[PDB]
């Protein structure tokens, strides 16, 4: 499939080289796995979810996206026009306020549901967990981000925004799960993307357009951004029989593409995730 004049990042993932327009992808679109989004919440209702939304658990009083990040980050996952992995099933977990900001334990609690309610779903290609979300260390969140993905979740974090390195960010600090960081366009590491050994891979986090509340669209940038584009491609891939939530980090990072980007930090990857189709 072909899905010309698509948004940059989508082109950028099916792409060996920046610049180009058109998002080349297998038909089959993560049909058969789920992705949980782990943040202010999915609009299900939006169009571009085509029914494939639902909201599954909020700490909240309403399960209402009053924000719209997680309706923006679950577009990049699964919207027919802005995702990744467009025939997915995506889950909410509303663990974050409609200011965008959470309690470390509400956010752990959030991961140990996931967890849990992925064996109350059918999910026969694997389950995926997008998390766009941090804060400074800590031991007790990046330990609920090691048992999500211990559970059999492919668990995907945000690098953070501090334009710092990592290792002082949770969940992002978490060896065991993928910490994914931001580029831009022009293949440039986003201005504001951290950094460091902890790292992954990187994804198209700057500029990135998707869905938004109210049945809108808009086009915002953070490593926000770029983890929706990992889990979206994790589900993909997991679809297609090529990697297991256990392995789909490290399989992304064998076959991305490798020293494409600037002004990476020495021991940090150079790697940009790539869906590497060959229709
Ligand atoms: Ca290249
Ligand atoms: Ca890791």
């Amino acid at each position: 499939a072909a899905q010309t004049n698509a948004p940059w990042g989508l082109a950028r993932i099916s792409s060996t080289s920046p610049g180009t327009s058109t998002y080349y992808y297998d038909e089959s679109a993560g049909q058969g796995s789920c992705v949980y989004v782990i943040d202010t919440g999915i609009e299900a209702s939006h169009p571009e979810f085509e029914g494939r939304a639902q909201m599954v658990k909020t700490y909240y009083y309403s399960s209402r996206d009053g924000n719209g990040h997680g309706t923006h980050c679950a577009g990049t996952v699964g919207s027919r026009t802005y995702g990744v992995a467009k025939k997915t099933q995506l889950f909410g977990v509303k663990v974050l306020d409609d200011n965008g900001s959470g309690q470390y334990s509400t956010i752990i609690a959030g991961m140990d549901f996931v967890a849990s309610d992925k064996n109350n779903r059918n999910c026969p290609k694997g389950v995926v967990a997008s998390l766009s979300l941090g804060g400074g260390y800590s031991s007790s969140v990046n330990s609920a981000a090691a048992r999500l993905q211990s559970s059999g979740v492919m668990v995907a974090v945000a690098a953070g925004n501090n334009n710092a390195d990592a290792r002082n960010y949770s969940p992002a600090s978490e060896p065991s799960v993928c910490t994914v960081g931001a580029s831009d366009r022009y293949d440039r590491r986003s201005s504001f993307s951290n950094y460091g050994s902890v790292l992954d891979i990187f994804g198209p986090g700057t500029d990135i357009l998707s869905t938004w509340i109210g049945g809108s669209t808009r086009s915002i940038s953070g490593t926000s951004m770029a983890t929706p584009h990992v889990a979206g491609l994790a589900a993909y891939l997991m679809t297609l029989g090529k990697t297991t939530a256990a392995s789909a980090c490290r399989y992304i990072a064998d076959t991305a593409n490798k020293g494409d980007l600037s002004n990476i930090p020495f021991g940090t990857v150079n790697l940009l995730a790539y869906n590497n189709y060959q229709a």
